[PDB]
């Protein structure tokens, strides 16, 4: 991700399969004739998408041109979860499932993956990032205090940004609820809340999205599982 100052990214098309994939998505749900309800529901929960772009001097090298969904917050506190619990698609070989699993074996159990995040802190005005092996090591056990530790801000416990990532993810399981023509493998939710002392989550991430006749229910049960997390934590 590149991070425009104009408020956009520019995301490099993975390797094929997975990068035109990613494009053909874009492409379906923002299809300027489409009239098809569920897809222009989940447009809503998307970055918005401006469409291919390459630059000027270069047309072999291709980026999505998306709404950086962090642009409008001072300080943005933010968290990438991967949602599901399968991170390889339909196709997938036996090498590929074993390697997909092997990168998370907790997946099918907890339905979701903490990828990383960066957590804005008053006291220090300083960032405090987790990376991949941050969110692959957590476990039953610890993963509520795991998902917690994105909400520690402004000298307390962001019950705000909490109950407000509820009520979002509320919505995105709405639109699950009432589509049967997507499953959703490998994707995730961009959490943002602002972490100044003066909330966003999106759909991202769209290699392996593939058509479907059935509920997606790995990613359902995801975020099921996230909410019911969120919840005890405004307990806490
Ligand atoms: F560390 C930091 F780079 F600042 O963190 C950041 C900052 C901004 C984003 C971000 O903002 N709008 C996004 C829209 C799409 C994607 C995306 N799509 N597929 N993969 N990533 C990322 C987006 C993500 C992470």
């Amino acid at each position: 991700i590149l991070q425009h100052p104009d408020g956009t990214v520019l995301k490099q098309l993975q390797p094929p399969p997975r990068g035109p994939r990613e494009l053909e998505f874009y492409n379906m749900v923002y299809a300027a004739d489409c009239f098809d309800g569920v897809l222009l529901e989940l447009r809503k929960y998307l970055p918005k998408y401006y469409g291919i772009w390459s630059p000027p001097t270069a047309p072999n090298d291709l980026y999505l041109k998306l709404e950086d969904v962090t642009h409008k917050f001072n300080k943005p506190c933010i968290m990438d979860v991967k949602i599901g619990q399968k991170s390889y698609d339909p196709f997938a070989s036996s090498e590929k499932i074993q390697q997909q699993v092997s990168k998370y074996p907790l997946m099918e159990e907890i339905g979701f993956l903490v990828l990383g995040m960066r957590v804005y802190h008053v006291h220090s005005d300083s960032y405090e990032t987790e990376n991949q092996h941050y969110g692959r090591s957590l476990t039953k056990e610890t993963i509520k205090d795991g998902v917690s530790r994105f909400f520690h801000n402004g000298y307390c416990l962001r019950k705000d940004a909490v109950a407000a990532s509820i009520q979002k993810i509320e919505k995105i399981l709405q639109w699950f609820e009432n589509q049967k023509q997507l499953n959703f493998y490998a994707s995730s939710l961009l959490f943002v809340y602002e972490g100044s002392s003066q909330v966003e989550v999106r759909m991202i991430d769209f290699a392996h999205v593939f058509p479907s006749n059935t509920i997606d229910e790995g990613y359902v049960y995801g975020l099921k599982h996230l909410i019911s997390v969120l919840r005890s934590i405004l307990d806490n």
